[PDB]
């Protein structure tokens, strides 16, 4: 277990260098947990160093295995096919976020959408005062800004740790382009811009 | 032989991860078979890595002679003279395919061409009911899609382990306008358009 | 401390090839008090390498923290509330210049502004024989050349080894739009352009 | 000396695999010259990866030392003033050409200039029939192609081993701008043009 030492060794760095710069014990304990949620997740493997030298191909078939439980929990990624997951599946980035932490916030112009595989996330006003949801493993959101051709129309802060998959606006607009059902998103992204005014 | 040993290790990061990540036994041979056909054929030299602090004049010089072969088993590459070789041999970059991975999908709108070295493909419609063509050693395919400005009129599956030559639109479309025999490609992918309607 | 081994070890590697290309013993000494206060206000540790696999909230976090010393310390950075400086923090570059090193010359077309963490700055007119000011800690520089939409106004030379700040000038003009008080800074960069005429 | 076991290694990696590769001798024979050439001329350091991690003012005062023979050895590039050098020595990039290398051919649409600081050069018309020049130390080609707003007018092959620095077209062109004597030179490209015809 040298993975488990040069995980625990690849953090004591960052430990180390943000010591030196003498940074708070609250955010000292947000890098602390975010390292374990790391191990315990992904167990010290980079998917992207470990799979770098791989034929595109391949790269394609690891892919539709190993981040298919994004695929199968999405209830209308279903019916869509082995092409549609073919051309949306290595283009879905895995990011972490922690409790707390703003993923979106309201007013920006951002179009990238983010497919929830763990953990849960609010969606709030720019005040923060209202909470039009939580949404969990299985959902999505940002879909909204590109579908509306509008601003971020809210806020979503994680309540947990999230395990997030990450579409850029141009892998998200080549789709709704060439697989229209496009309109059962579209249909749900009308249904929350309804219950948002 | 640490680099039979280096080569078994640099494998055996990638079998772990996706031993850990539950990949299918299938998907996991598939894996293996590569790493296996990848050895046999390059004995763990990485020719981007070595040759890199190499100046340019260098490398043309060793391109020319380590792949040569390509260019000497590709019946209309004669006659064509040392200059014309000069500008297309650092443009033929190495791909390996494994039997049955697609590397052309019809209606595709590449135009990247390739070039078979090793091991044979298959050249197939949308439906994949008909197979057009055999292609193996000297042979070329995906010249049509830039000769005749379409998307990709067929889909190509290798059939084997496949050493291909890709070569970028941008050097295809150079090399037609300076080197017309340009036409006895043209004119072969006429007879090919011809025997695919 | 290994640090302060590979420290003085990832200098000697520099010191070996200045001393075979035959540099002169004064740039040779300039060198050497550069990596000396590298040393001391940075103690090994490279912020890039060492937090690159972070992510973004949290990046912002450490920044916040660590490089909350310059926003503090610039008298007009208050009352600007955490969300000018979230977009802000993580575009503030960290440089070191020496004593007698041209941070900008006049006549220049660049609009990066560097804002002063760390020693004293001089700013000059073309001939140097003007000495407009002394800059120090807590000021900043290099903001006139894009609300003047104008030239490098001046010639700024450092005096001291200075801990400098850049800013781009594509995120300092979408501070300016977003957050105007962008005023009292033009209403700065106006009194330095009355007092240089 | 670890750094001369150090180049020998790093050498017998591109060695062993060219043996691999099957290449002819007289090949074989021109790379093992070459990296000789290489630790005679630069004794085994990298000036890029040595000097990467210093800061811009550094970078330019050792350039000025290191990089100066050429400046000094061109008679042309006195009464410059320290300006001109300063704009230019970071834009001199350091290349090695072996004997029988070409370094341009006539037709080619480049506009990049080289200076020599060692070794001697052949200029030669289309047809290598003429030999237009013998060009070595302090002096310099490529400067017509952006003057006369025209394609290479000869081909330039090195007679030895050379030491040459490349100049992109874009700092050259800022040069003759920024520069004017840019006239000395111009009226060095059209008496080259004159018995060119
Ligand atoms: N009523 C709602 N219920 C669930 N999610 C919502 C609601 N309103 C907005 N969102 C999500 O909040 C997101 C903020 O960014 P977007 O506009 O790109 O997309 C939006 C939706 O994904
Ligand atoms: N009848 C055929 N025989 C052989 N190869 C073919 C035939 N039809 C199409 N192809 C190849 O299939 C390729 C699919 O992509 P392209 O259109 O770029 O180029 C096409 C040809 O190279
Ligand atoms: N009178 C002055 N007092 C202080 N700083 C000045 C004065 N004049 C010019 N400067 C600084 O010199 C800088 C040179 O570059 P800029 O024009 O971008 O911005 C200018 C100001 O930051
Ligand atoms: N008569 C000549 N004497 C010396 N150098 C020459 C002569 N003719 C051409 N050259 C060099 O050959 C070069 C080929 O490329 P360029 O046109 O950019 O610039 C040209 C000159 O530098």
């Amino acid at each position: 277990d040298a993975a488990k030492l040069l995980h625990r060794e690849r953090m004591e760095r960052v430990t180390a260098f943000l010591s030196y710069k003498k940074i708070s014990p609250e955010l000292q304990r947000r890098i602390l947990e975010y390292f374990d949620y790391l191990w315990e997740t992904r167990r010290g493997y980079e998917e992207r160093e470990v799979l770098k030298e791989l034929p595109h191909p391949l790269r394609l078939a690891v892919a539709m295995e190993i981040h298919g439980d994004v695929i199968e929990k999405v209830p209308l990624f279903k019916g869509a096919g082995e092409d549609f997951i073919r051309d949306i599946i290595l283009h879905l980035e895995p990011v972490i976020y922690g409790p707390g932490e703003y993923i979106i916030r309201a007013g920006e112009l951002g179009s990238d959408v983010y497919f929830i595989n763990r953990g849960s996330v609010e969606v709030l006003s720019a005040d923060e005062k209202t909470r039009y949801a939580i949404l969990s493993e299985g959902q999505f959101f940002g879909e909204m800004a590109l579908i509306l051709r509008a601003p971020r129309t809210a806020t979503v802060r994680a309540r947990t740790f999230c395990d997030l998959y990450r579409l850029d606006k141009e892998t998200f607009d080549r789709i709704l382009s060439r697989y229209p059902e496009a309109a059962q998103i579209q249909e749900l992204a009308v249904r929350r811009k309804e219950e948002l005014e």
